[PDB]
């Protein structure tokens, strides 16, 4: 890592921006190197900005009665804010005095021998010094203001991420990820570039006051008469401003809902492909856009007028100003043009520099209010008493989830009531019960996530927690198992052999460390559970909580890991466990059987028995045909007004001129009549509400069509290409990159087209009427194009490293919020905060570099304009004839046009920066694609089958072949990580395979893939429940009636489950269905499969954490409903083997098929010895 070149920098280097020069030379003729990126300055690192404002916010919370975040921001930024402001004021004031000096210098060309001839050369020296000081004075302050804005945003982001780790479990249901993603995604680039504009609130009025006097000097009465129009117009813009921020708060609710649905479906697409929910998910996301784009169009129409009140304003401000003076006194053409020159600055001042400033103050304070509101929320309180006898005691505890019923405490039943137990140190509790007893809830009360209404808890602060839903952070298996602490060879090895991952870890190529993705979908269910258990075991504490880690494990692994870890590695400490088997309750010492949130029994086991680039700019215009018709329509009207103005100026110039109306002489006429046109060519060549409206309308329609294709392509792309990319990378584009095509990109293109047409049409009319001005413009034209092409080589490459630099920030914010309970259990906030700071530093490193490279370009293009204007002014003034200097008449006219072009080139750079977004969208659109009555009996014939995830990697299954006769139930089994899911995924052909599986005498290649996947009926291992009503989850296509779904709901047994909630089959599930328990989610997938009547169906461990009572429902529904259809049942519990006839065993990357159970168990002795005594009397009579 190379240090920043800004650190070792001379005043001249920091003033002229010469320190950014290397990366341009490096980036021009080579692709950018990671080495070449510079480390951030020590001033704007994450930790200092966090520390600094964290310190002020605590002081703000301590002192005042009702604290405000702006007051905290004031005390650490205000002086450096206002310090640049006064330079930016003086830099803007020097624009207003430019017409005074240049005015006379134009006037000194007049043969009428005025006093100007005398003063011209001193104006000549002065006006050069005037430009030089402004170019120096402006740009350092803008970069200064951008640099302060970047520090403000990094400071606040750091405070949100600290706040979200201390946030309550009560609040997590209210705030989804879409709330947090949107808040960061809105501010990420808008807040930094805004603080340049923010000062013009108090610059613009003083500028208006300063300009109004200089005009008052020329026109005594009428200038006020003119100003009134701009007061009239400024109120109209403020009206549009308020209107446009009422359309943005309606839409802001909608965007959050779209991101949570988009995140959820892509996070677990493998299930979405199995069920065949492409049509369903696309139509759902389609309906959320409808409302969004309606509000986007309405907001965009009000935004156009706001950005179209400067171009039109021009003609009318001068006309109403000169007309009254003309009627009484008369006017000289010298006077009209000086007024023009003042007017342009005044509008700039009052119609794009005043409405852009206020609008920035609303958004910044609005964003700060949301952050301040977010910082003042209900916190997770901690109350740990290190003093103890290591006595985990609980007495008289009741607990409600929601606030209302708990606070009012007969609204509903509390999940716990009248519980009490005593636990000495060196003994395990067996927490037993049916699905929805409150076993997870009990552990949540022990940790302190769920707060009890009446009762008391006390243990020491040190605690470990193995959750029911396993959580894998991004990184290596080592980084997962140790989890933000030092490494211990003796400890770590002894844990992995106890948990027995030595088998599973040795099969990987990179033995110890393989980089797992967000969630760890590279691993199977069994491998995640044991990693979560290894993380729990490797951690050292007084109390170990274990929320049923033996759900996805087979009986052999389950017994060995129980008799190898729970009773061996830790057997001198309190360790409450969740389980439902006799073998575990025998060795256990204290047993607690919960039922309907009530203690059915409490005691011991013995007692219980006793008891009972060109291509990017071209593929974005040829998505939608309307856009190319509108642009041609604009151009033909543009040609007409260019044509209209030309014959106006033909008649005007060719005039043969009592007529006080307007004084002209042969001399003055020739070199003022043209300049008056150039200053009034901003309105004449303006886009109206006939051209500008449809252009904005179509550009939003392009972003509607692009998003449809993008979401469409991501859904039906193959599995390898979706495992390759991250969660935050997907979520970054649909959040930020699609929001740029809707909001900023439509109106930036309008200003680039508007300014480009003005310059083209200005040069066109001036050139055709007077030839040499085209030749005079050409050397300045080539200078801008030359420098632009040179800059974009570096700029496009920085804008991609920075844009893709955002994915680290989001990816980390997902896992942080996803596995929040484990973070506070272990107490690893200091790790994740410092790990989050690295993401901000990475983004800052790239963003700061891009930002600094831009002002180089912004300064150089102004310097080029200054260098030429200096040359033009002395050539003009020195080569002035004794009468009628024509050299300056030709040259300065060009240099008046180049001011408008300079502004257009700056707009052109803003378009290209926003157009990369569309570039990165098109990468996702251009991804590869996975690509009588038919399933009558459902007999399958496999031959020469092979299964692997990566292309040309390791074969998981090799030369598999077997046969199932029609309407026969088949058992599937093996050791955890055998490949059982891979065999189920091979039928759906989600991963790439070779061979053929022919069904009912017909093969794969004979039919399409989607028509193929509708034959099967799937219950996947990982459950997927998106945000919506129960009826939406049970059938998205809404084929089945309520009578139908209620008819299914009784057999699988969600009768008592649904009726608990207020809206029966209308209750909106949130946070991926956190309201339901783990058992009900298995029943949810069961009902989902029962509805889908399929003559073949595949069950990937239907019973995961179901007790023997709940499992009767599975076999009841499996015997009754699934009558004639063939069943492949992948299950670990041996009770399920009584149902099905044929068995498929998986080992050594190959299969074995068996008819009877006796033969199969006979050859494997350790697996036969693992069978429970209660399940041993069933198999063998
Ligand atoms: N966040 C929540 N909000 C509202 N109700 C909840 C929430 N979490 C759990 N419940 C309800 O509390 C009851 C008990 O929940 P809990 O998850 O502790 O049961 P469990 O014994 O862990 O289930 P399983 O045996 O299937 O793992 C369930 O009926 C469930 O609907
Ligand atoms: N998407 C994937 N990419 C790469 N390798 C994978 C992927 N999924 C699984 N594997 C590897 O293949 C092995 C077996 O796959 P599979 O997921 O079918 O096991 P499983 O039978 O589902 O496990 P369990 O018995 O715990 O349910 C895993 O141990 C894992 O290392
Ligand atoms: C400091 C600012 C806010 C003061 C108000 C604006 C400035 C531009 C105003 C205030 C006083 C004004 C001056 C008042 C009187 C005269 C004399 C007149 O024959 C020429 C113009 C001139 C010289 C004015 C120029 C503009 C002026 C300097
Ligand atoms: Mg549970
Ligand atoms: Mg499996």
């Amino acid at each position: 890592m190379q240090r920043s070149p800004l650190e070792k920098a001379s005043v001249v280097s920091k003033l002229f921006f010469s320190w950014t020069r290397p990366i341009l030379r490096k980036g021009y003729r080579q692709r950018l190197e990671l080495s070449d990126i510079y480390q951030i300055p020590s001033v704007d690192s994450a930790d200092n900005l966090s520390e600094k404002l964290e310190r002020e916010w605590d002081r703000e919370l301590a002192s005042k009665k009702n604290p405000k975040l702006i007051n905290a921001l004031r005390r650490c930024f205000f002086w450096r804010f206002m310090f640049y402001g006064i330079f930016l004021y003086l830099g803007e004031v020097t624009k207003a005095v430019q017409p005074l000096l240049l005015g006379r210098i134009i006037a000194s060309y007049d043969p009428d021998n005025k006093e100007e001839r005398s003063i011209a050369i001193y104006l000549g020296i002065g006006l050069c010094l005037l430009f030089i000081v402004r170019t120096l004075l402006l740009h350092p302050a803008i970069f200064g203001l951008h640099h302060i804005g970047m520090q403000m945003r990094i400071a606040m982001f750091s405070l949100i991420y600290k706040k979200t780790l201390k946030l309550s479990s009560r609040v997590l249901d209210k705030i989804s990820i879409g709330q947090l993603v949107s808040l960061l995604s809105n501010n990420l680039n808008k807040f930094d570039e805004g603080l340049a504009l923010a000062h013009f609130v108090w610059i613009a009025p003083l500028q208006v006051a300063l300009l109004m006097g200089l005009i008052w000097e020329l026109l005594q009465a009428s200038a006020f008469c003119g100003l009134g129009f701009l007061i009239v117009l400024a109120l109209f813009q403020a009206g549009l401003g308020r209107m446009m921020m009422k359309y943005r708060d309606q839409r802001a609710g909608k965007i959050s809902e779209r991101l949570v649905i988009t995140s959820e479906m892509i996070e677990n697409i493998q299930s979405v492909k199995a069920y065949c929910w492409e049509e369903a998910m696309e139509k759902m996301i389609e309906n959320l856009r409808q409302t969004e784009l309606k509000l986007t169009r309405k907001a965009a129409y009000v935004r156009y007028f706001n950005s179209s009140a400067f171009f039109f304003s021009g003609f009318f401000v001068v006309f109403l100003s000169v007309l009254p003076y003309a009627l009484i006194k008369g006017i000289i053409l010298r006077k009209i043009f000086t007024t023009i020159s003042f007017c342009i600055v005044l509008r700039m001042a009052v119609t794009r520099q005043f409405p852009w400033a206020v609008q920035t103050w609303y958004d910044s304070l609005g964003a700060i209010n949301k952050i301040q509101d977010f910082l003042q929320k209900q916190e997770y309180k901690t109350l740990e008493y290190n003093l103890t006898t290591t006595e985990v005691v609980m007495e008289n505890v009741t607990a409600f989830w929601e606030e209302g019923f708990g606070e009012l405490f007969l609204l509903g039943t509390p999940v716990l009531k009248d519980i009490n137990f005593k636990i000495e140190r060196g003994q395990l509790l067996a927490v037993a019960g049916s699905t929805g007893a409150g076993k997870t809830s009990l552990l949540m009360v022990i940790m302190g996530e769920l707060e009890p209404s009446e009762g008391k808890i006390k243990h020491s602060g040190r605690i470990s927690f193995c959750s029911q839903f396993s959580w894998i952070m991004p990184g290596t298996i080592k980084e997962n198992i140790i989890f933000g602490v030092s490494y211990d060879e003796y400890r770590y090895r002894s844990v992995i052999k106890a948990c027995q991952l030595e088998e599973d870890i040795s099969k990987f190529a990179e033995k110890d460390n393989i980089v797992l993705g967000e969630g760890g979908i590279t691993l199977s269910g069994g491998q995640r559970a044991r990693i979560s258990l290894a993380r729990a075991v490797y951690k050292d504490a007084d109390l170990y909580l274990l929320d049923s880690p033996f759900g996805y494990l087979d009986v052999l692994t389950e017994k060995e890991i129980f008799e190898s870890c729970v009773c061996k590695l830790m057997a001198n400490k309190t360790r409450i466990l969740v389980t439902s088997k006799m073998e575990h309750l025998k060795k256990a010492d204290k047993i607690l059987i919960l039922h309907e949130g009530s203690s059915y029994f409490y005691g011991t086991f013995s007692e219980l028995q006793n008891l009972q680039t060109w291509n990017t700019y071209l593929r974005y215009i040829t998505v939608h045909k309307s856009l190319i018709f509108v642009l041609i329509w604009c151009l033909v009207i543009f040609l007409a007004e260019v044509a209209a103005s030309l014959v106006v100026l033909w008649l005007l110039g060719n005039t043969p001129l009592n007529n006080s109306y307007a004084v002209i002489i042969t001399s003055t006429s020739s070199y003022y009549v043209f300049y008056i046109y150039v200053g009034v060519a901003d309105t004449l060549l303006a886009m109206g509400f006939f051209r500008g409206l449809p252009l904005v309308h179509t550009l939003i329609t392009v972003s509607k069509i692009l998003h449809h294709k993008m979401l469409h392509s991501v859904l039906q792309a193959p599995m390898s290409t979706l495992n390759t990319l991250k969660a935050g990378g997907i979520l970054n584009r649909f959040s930020k990159d699609i929001a740029i095509l809707d909001d900023l990109l439509p109106l930036t293109i309008f200003d680039f087209i508007q300014l480009l047409l003005i310059v083209i049409g200005a040069i066109a009319v001036v050139a055709v009427l007077q030839p040499y001005i085209f030749v005079a413009t050409v050397p300045v034209i080539v200078a801008f194009i030359m420098l632009r092409a040179y800059f974009l080589q570096t700029s496009q490459q920085l804008k991609q490293l920075e844009s893709e630099g955002r994915s680290p920030i989001f990816t980390h914010l997902v896992t942080s919020l996803k596995g929040l309970w484990t973070l506070r259990a272990f107490g690893r906030q200091p790790y994740f905060e410092t790990l989050f700071h690295k993401a901000l530093n990475l983004h800052t490193a790239n963003w700061f570099l891009y930002l600094s490279t831009l002002r180089w370009f912004q300064m150089r293009i102004e310097m080029i304009f200054v260098i030429f204007f200096i040359a033009v002014t002395f050539i003009s003034i020195l080569t002035t004839g004794e009468g009628e200097g024509r050299v300056g008449i030709i040259l300065t006219l060009a240099m008046n046009i180049m001011s408008t072009l300079q502004w257009a080139v700056n707009s052109s750079i803003d378009v290209d920066s926003l157009m990369r977004s569309v570039s990165r969208v098109f990468k996702f659109i251009d991804m590869p694609t996975e690509g009588d009555i038919w399933p009558s009996g459902g007999q399958m014939t496999v031959k020469d089958l092979t299964a692997k995830y990566t292309e040309g990697g390791n074969a998981i299954l090799e030369n598999i072949s077997f046969s199932i006769s029609p309407g026969q139930r088949v058992g599937l089994l093996g050791r955890t990580g055998s490949g059982k899911s891979t065999l189920l995924s091979a039928f759906l052909r989600l991963l790439n395979t070779e061979g053929e599986i022919q069904i009912d005498g017909v093969s794969w290649d004979s039919i399409t893939l989607q028509q193929w996947r509708k034959a099967f009926g799937v219950i996947p291992q990982k459950v997927f429940i998106f945000s919506g009503t129960f009826r939406k989850n049970l059938d998205p296509y809404e084929q089945w009636s309520d009578q139908e779904i209620w008819k299914v709901a009784d057999e699988v047994g969600l009768r008592s489950v649904i009726e608990q909630f207020p809206g029966k089959l209308d209750f909106v599930l949130v946070d991926g269905g956190c309201v339901l328990s783990h058992g009900h989610k298995q029943l949810m997938c069961l009902a989902r499969s029962v509805l889908s009547k399929a003559k073949i169906l595949l069950l990937d461990q239907p019973s995961a954490h179901l007790d023997p009572v709940t499992y009767q429902i599975i076999r009841r529904t499996l015997k009754q409903a699934f009558a004639d259809c063939t069943v492949i049942l992948c299950e670990h519990r041996i009770e399920a083997m009584l149902e099905c006839q044929q068995f498929l065993v998986i080992e050594e990357n190959k299969v074995r098929q068996y008819d009877s159970i006796q033969k199969l168990l006979n050859e494997r002795s350790l697996f036969r010895q693992a069978i429970s005594p209660s399940d041993r009397v069933k198999l063998f009579p």
